[PDB]
């Protein structure tokens, strides 16, 4: 990250 920080959704 994003809205799943820390990822892997990115
Ligand atoms: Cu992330
Ligand atoms: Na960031
Ligand atoms: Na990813």
């Amino acid at each position: 990250c994003g809205s799943c920080y820390p990822c892997s959704c990115m």
